[PDB]
């Protein structure tokens, strides 16, 4: 097949760097500098081989057809309220941007409020994070540039939409929270720095703070109220409470899924907000996660972990603070997972469960928190939900493997609750009564048992004819739940295909247990998970191995790297995207460092000794076996990615192809794509998703030789 040579690339073999006494060498060190032209000209060559191979077969343009078609149906999310308005978000079916809406009451005619796709011909301008007033008459939100996690934030008045002057620049991570005297808004930016902050550059991020912005000021005007000099990773979200009386300060530092929780009683500052807040210290320490649901008073219920890995409400009493005092409201399930918690009307409360990778919903008392409804929901995903402590109505978006979903709506202030369906849109093109999800649950290694959903046509033959698609994350206490993909349909419907989706370690589908289960000195649990799913599938005869793909992510590209090092002989296709490849340097650049609670940081030798161990950039050789081979592999990521750098991919891609593809028995493609103009994922146009989503399925079918079936 391969009609094509690898660029050349130059090895720096005097690159070497000792850890602890072992060395490493890093002969491609140079990648990591995005700006230098040998940097440049190594994408454009490693994108000059790719583009051809991807685009050669007339099954791509199949494929790019089937999507163009099936992917356009009108996409709705839930309505939600803000003071006398409601709000929706909506794309007619291949807008490259989803556009907000507005209407006066929920029988009036809806206009556009903000259209994003008229600020960019490409759609690389996407809405980032918004805020509300609190009396829903003004707005504020971010926009991002070409994917990159880089916010400007902007503001309008809501009657009118009326562009406002006010801008603020800087911003990353950041949560946005207006006070509720409409004065102004919290949020979080970065100190200056040298270089760029496009997405490009690769600086670690640092020292951000939070202040406050007083609409109608310049940004130099604003309050600095809360900074963490000797914490340089440190990062304070704010939030008002539902009474607008408390500032709610979450301070992280990295991905561990607990919190420090510091409040300023607004009514005790001096004189308003002048500078850093009187902040009171009730949850000084890391060790457990407080997410604020509401208030009565002094009385604040959070949904938190702390003793908890399945998650509990508790009350704190701000004038009775200490733990021994604490009210359990409602108590943690032995195996069901709380997953969100809202207020709504006043005293109800939402729960939202993960019960086997499902979502239920029901409604709980607010004083005494006894059950009161059951919302009846079929197997899937709760995936959009609206209503706040002053709301009487709630909206809520269910979706699943095989349908787009409906959106429910429930008025609260009925005797006899009847949530009923609001908008539920159809794809024509694929009949959900073809096919079937199945649960099953498969031993690990270890022996511990995996959840796994299958999605196949009903009737087939377990013979292992079929090609699969599997996929998983695993990590960050992330649960993969049902969803839906018309790509991912296609891939079933027009190539005979059988998806999986494998509920591995460091997941959050069986709560804290199950993250730690997959994290640091355990990371190697979630691809011995991985493999098992492959294994699952290829002894029951969904599958064999050369007909197998696997795909992933992110921590879902590190997922599939190394499974294709450790066993290359269970695959046939591997698609990393935007993967973190070099286990030894991420901490280095951007917001890497707050992964360090899932990997490690090899600056410890006790963290470094599991690293090296599974280190996709550090585990590349060759099969021993005269039989086996790489399977072919496909890494995407793009030049804004300031998430998951892009380095990663480029070194890792330069030592494939000189370790493997320079053997003679290596024939399967080892290929990189970097697109321009994006970054990690959110946010991306629509155009180019289609094109994504092409490239993997006709990189699928050209190796593995899938006709198509129309």
């Amino acid at each position: 097949m391969l009609s094509f040579q690898y660029p050349d690339v130059y090895r720096d073999e005097t690159a070497i760097q000792d850890y602890h006494g072992h060395k490493v060498c890093d002969p491609y060190a140079w990648l990591e500098d995005p700006d230098s032209e040998q940097t440049k000209a190594f994408v454009e060559a490693q994108n000059k081989i790719t583009v051809p191979f991807l685009e050669q077969c007339p099954i791509r343009g199949l494929y790019k057809e089937r999507m163009t078609e099936l992917y356009d149906y009108p996409k709705y999310s839930c309505h939600f309220k803000k003071g006398k308005r409601y709000f929706y978000f909506y794309n007619t079916g291949l807008q490259n941007q989803r556009v907000l809406y507005v209407q006066d009451s929920l029988e009036g005619e809806a206009r556009v409020f903000l259209d994003p796709n008229i600020l960019s011909d490409d759609g690389t301008v996407a809405l980032r994070g918004y805020a509300f007033s609190e009396d829903g008459e003004y707005f504020a939100y971010g926009l991002s540039a070409s994917g990159s996690d880089w916010v400007t934030i902007k503001f309008m008045k809501v009657d009118g939409a009326k562009e406002l002057p006010d801008v603020l620049e800087r911003v990353k991570f950041s949560c946005m929270a207006w006070t509720h005297d409409g004065k102004g808004m919290f949020y979080n930016a970065y100190p200056q720095q040298d270089g760029k902050s496009d997405g490009t550059e690769t600086s670690t991020n640092l020292h951000q703070k939070l202040y406050y912005h007083v609409l109608g000021t310049d940004q130099s005007e604003d309050i600095l109220c809360a900074e963490f000099p000797d914490e340089p990773k440190w990062m304070g979200g704010a939030e008002l409470s539902d009474d607008g009386r408390y500032v709610l300060l979450s301070i992280r530092e990295g991905c561990d899924p607990v919190n420090r929780l510091w409040y300023c009683d607004l009514q005790q500052e001096s004189n308003g907000i002048t500078g850093i807040l009187k902040w009171v210290k009730l949850i000084d320490n890391f060790e457990g996660e407080y997410d604020y649901v509401t208030n009565e008073g002094t009385v604040f219920t959070f949904k938190t972990n702390r003793h908890s890995p399945n998650y509990r409400l508790i009350n704190i009493d701000f004038t009775d603070p200490e733990e021994s005092k604490w009210k359990v409201l409602v108590p943690e399930h032995e195996k069901d997972v709380l997953e969100w918690v809202a207020c709504v009307r006043s005293n109800f409360l939402v729960l939202c469960y993960l019960h086997d990778v499902k979502n239920t919903l029901q409604l709980h008392d607010l004083a005494t928190g006894a059950l009161l409804k059951i919302f009846p929901l079929e197997v899937g995903s709760v995936v959009g939900y609206s209503g706040q402590k002053k709301d009487t109505e709630i909206f809520y978006q269910f979706t699943s493997f095989l349908s787009p979903g409906i959106i429910y709506h429930c008025d609260l202030t009925k005797e006899e609750l009847e949530p009923r369906v609001f908008r539920e849109v159809t794809v024509k093109g694929i009949d959900a009564s073809d096919y079937q999800t199945v649960q099953i649950f498969y031993p690990s290694k270890d022996g511990t048992k995996i959840p796994m959903f299958i999605v196949h046509k009903k009737g087939i033959k377990l013979d292992g004819s079929h090609p699969a698609f599997l996929y998983g994350y695993g990590g960050f206490n992330i649960s993969i739940t049902p969803n839906y993909s018309v790509s991912r349909l296609i891939f079933v419907r027009h190539m005979g295909g059988v998806l999986a989706v494998a509920n591995i370690r460091g997941g959050g589908e069986y709560g804290e247990t199950w993250h730690k289960g997959g994290i640091l000195a355990n990371k190697q649990n979630c691809f011995d998970d991985f493999q098992c799913a492959a294994e699952y599938l290829i002894k029951e005869g969904y599958t064999s191995p050369k007909r197998l793909t696997i795909n992933g992510g992110s921590n879902g590209g590190l997922l599939v790297a190394t499974c294709a090092n450790q066993r290359p002989d269970l695959f046939g296709c591997v698609i990393a995207q935007v993967g973190v490849m070099d286990m030894l340097k991420f901490h280095k650049y951007t917001i890497g460092h707050a992964w360090t609670c899932d990997y490690g940081c090899s600056d410890s030798k006790q963290h470094f000794e599991w690293l090296i161990k599974y280190s996709p950039l550090h585990n590349v050789k060759l099969p021993e076996a005269d039989d086996i081979q790489y399977p072919s592999m496909l890494l995407l990521t793009a030049d804004h990615d300031d998430r998951v750098v892009p380095l990663h991919s480029l070194k890792f891609i330069a030592t494939l192809q000189y370790i493997v593809g320079r053997s003679r028995k290596q024939n399967n493609p080892l290929l990189i794509h970097v697109d321009t103009k994006a970054g990690h994922g959110a946010g991306k146009p629509t155009a180019k998703v289609i094109e994504e989503v092409s490239d993997m399925f006709a990189f699928i079918a050209r190796c593995l030789n899938i006709d198509w079936i129309p």
